[PDB]
């Protein structure tokens, strides 16, 4: 497998030592009000040498329409079979429209906009920006605001065979340069996808489809 950029999906290029770094900027909601971040739940496991990788409807409260959700529920796997559990458990992913400010490993990406996926560690980092400590001179930040945001420094290094994001961190506040220019603003926005698209009926609402599939995989 390889290159994702061409399809509008950016991924941090890691080097030989599994390390990597960049400066990206999380963009606000394309559309009115809110939701600059998409939250999608799935299940992704291999068993018997087969793979089950599908979206989950728990993503909008509907746990019943998901075979794997029912399985974990009926069998209390969390408790009765914790090994099956961690394998089978639902996975949460977050997506954003981002502006690559600096990408040393691939400079042609800078200034371009892509959709970016991530997990709890970077999500937490985004949330702790609003939950600050006043006694340390901290003030809350909407890192997605084009005028009050803060670029993010994405830094990776392998620990225990796992990418560790501990060096990642938000910089001071600032405005996206040129943001107030209509040509620029509109070219940036032309590059932003509708994140709600990812959370519409992309779920095989045919739990039955999902079930025969879960079936031959199990
Ligand atoms: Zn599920």
């Amino acid at each position: 497998g390889f290159s994702s950029e061409d399809k509008g999906e950016w991924k941090l290029k890691l080097d030989n030592a599994g390390n990597g770094q960049a400066v990206i900027r999380f963009l606000p909601s394309k559309n009115d009000e809110q939701a600059p971040f998409a939250i999608l739940v799935n299940h992704g496991f291999k068993k018997n040498g087969k793979w089950y990788i599908e979206t989950c409807s728990s993503t909008h409260g509907d746990y019943d329409s998901c075979p794997v959700c029912q399985y974990i529920s009926k069998n209390d796997l969390y408790n009765t079979d914790n090994k099956e559990y961690s394998l089978v458990k639902r996975k949460t992913s977050y997506w954003a429209n981002i502006l690559v400010v600096k990408d040393p490993a691939a400079p042609e990406n800078e200034g371009k906009v892509f959709k970016y996926r991530f997990g709890k560690k970077i999500w937490d980092k985004i949330n702790a920006m609003i939950a600050v400590d006043v006694e340390m001179g901290e003030t809350p930040v909407d890192v997605t605001c084009p005028w009050e945001g803060a670029n993010f420094v994405l830094k990776v290094k392998q620990v225990s065979g796992f990418s560790n994001y501990d060096e990642s961190k938000f910089l001071n506040q600032s405005a996206i340069p040129n943001i107030d220019d209509e040509s620029f603003q509109k070219e940036l926005f032309e590059q932003m996808v509708d994140l709600s698209e990812m959370t519409s009926k992309d779920k095989f609402k045919s739990f039955e489809e999902l079930n025969t599939k879960f079936g031959q995989v199990m």
